[PDB]
């Protein structure tokens, strides 16, 4: 029931983001130059790095947030890719299935130190 654990728990889950080859797409914000079309399709870039940046200035209040911003990395490279089959599309769906593997526990255990708060 402690309402703050989560934000160490996202901190050691971005830990192990980042030691995993399959986040290496994903670590800083995708560079235009690299891809000149990538803002005419991705309204809102997202990486891990701005993700872990967030977390650490303080400026997320719930792992939900985190949450959707960390979505939003998998869902830009599902809309930017030109096939499911694409090399950095496959490294986001393993690297979402690791995320969603682990962020579970932490979403579950907030919303219950938060329900125990509110009782
Ligand atoms: O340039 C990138 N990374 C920046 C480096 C510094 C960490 N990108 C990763 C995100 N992208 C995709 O999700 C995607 C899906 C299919 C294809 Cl191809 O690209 C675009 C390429």
């Amino acid at each position: 029931y402690d309402i703050q654990a989560w934000k160490k728990q996202c901190e050691e889950l971005l830990n192990l983001i980042f030691q995993c080859e399959d986040s290496e797409p994903f670590r800083q914000p995708v560079d235009l130059l690299e891809y000149p079309d990538y803002r005419d399709i991705i309204d809102t870039p997202m990486d891990f790095a701005t993700v872990r940046e967030t977390l650490e200035a303080g400026n997320y209040e719930s792992p939900m947030e985190l949450c959707k911003d960390v979505r939003l990395i998998f869902s830009n490279s599902k809309a930017y890719t030109p096939s499911k089959r694409s090399r950095i599309y496959s490294m986001s769906l393993r690297l979402s299935a690791f995320f969603e593997e682990h962020i579970s526990s932490v979403l579950s255990d907030y919303k219950s130190a938060l329900r125990f708060h509110k009782r």
